[PDB]
């Protein structure tokens, strides 16, 4: 956790300074890049998401899509594809509905905070102070599809923590997935999975809307919060295939499942629905 600590805050220190020091001694400039992400950051509305899921898709098929279930952290899957094709990845933040950035700044180990301790993430969430307020004042674990969209987030760490010679860029979606450990046996598995539903299509909704093509998913709320790894995967599945409302829609998917827990249970829930 020390380790940890360490890195977000040098990672807040970057931040605030605008540049920082890669291991070959190059100093990268980020300032410009932070700034358009945070200028551009956005909070979407649960009803104005309904909206851009009421103006669902009527397109035609370009490709057919690429599904990959793999191994790899979110910020992994999200550099390889970065560096296949110029268009703009989107990102899902396993999000805290309370906190933005999580418990980074305490060194948490889940992966919100390896975004946070990896790229320009937290200046953007930082400055939607309306989206943590509403759920401290709902205090009601299911949260709600409010969701906070930041283009361009620069992205300059790897792995491991090591600053990178050459950042890239990412779009992040920042929707937190039910508390299902705090709701325990009191909503019903369709209750919870209906909110699912709903949320992952608005989460699917605003990333073409944005014009985002490829997505890097994953075992959303499936840490702490305690949900289903076999829900969530069916939960994208019913989006994105068997003709679902996603289904032809983005031309790469990636639910990138890095799990350390002995039997890797989240990725193998995904590769055998996928």
């Amino acid at each position: 956790r020390h380790s940890r600590r360490a890195i977000a805050a040098e990672t807040v220190e970057i931040l605030e300074r605008g540049r920082y020091t890669a291991p070959s001694g190059r100093v990268v400039p980020i300032a410009d890049h932070v700034a358009q992400a945070v200028r551009g950051t956005r909070l979407y509305r649960p009803e104005k998401l309904a909206v851009l899921l009421e103006g669902l898709g009527a397109a035609s098929d370009g490709a057919p899509t690429r599904i990959e279930v793999t191994e790899e952290t979110t910020l992994a899957a999200a550099r390889r594809l970065t560096g296949a094709a110029g268009d703009q990845v989107a990102c899902l933040n396993f999000a805290s509905a309370e906190h933005p950035g999580g418990g980074f700044l305490s060194g948490a180990h889940a992966q919100e905070e390896g975004l946070a301790r990896s790229s320009g993430l937290y200046a953007s969430l930082r400055a939607v102070p309306q989206f943590y307020a509403f759920h401290h004042r709902q205090r009601d674990p299911l949260y709600s599809d409010h969701l906070i969209y930041s283009p361009g987030v620069p992205v300059f760490r790897d792995d491991a923590g090591r600053l990178l010679e050459e950042p890239y860029r990412v779009a992040f979606l920042t929707s937190p997935a039910p508390n299902r450990r705090a709701i325990g046996d009191l909503r019903t598995v369709e209750e919870i999975g209906r909110v699912l539903r709903g949320r992952a299509a608005k989460v699917l909704a605003a990333a073409r809307h944005h014009g985002h093509r490829r997505l890097v998913l994953g075992a959303w709320g499936c840490g702490v919060f305690g949900n289903d790894p076999a829900q969530v995967a069916e939960t994208f599945a019913g989006l994105l295939l068997d003709g679902g409302p996603f289904a032809g829609r983005f031309a790469h998917v990636v639910f990138a499942v890095w799990d350390t827990a002995p039997g890797a249970p989240r990725h193998a829930a995904f590769a055998r629905r996928f």
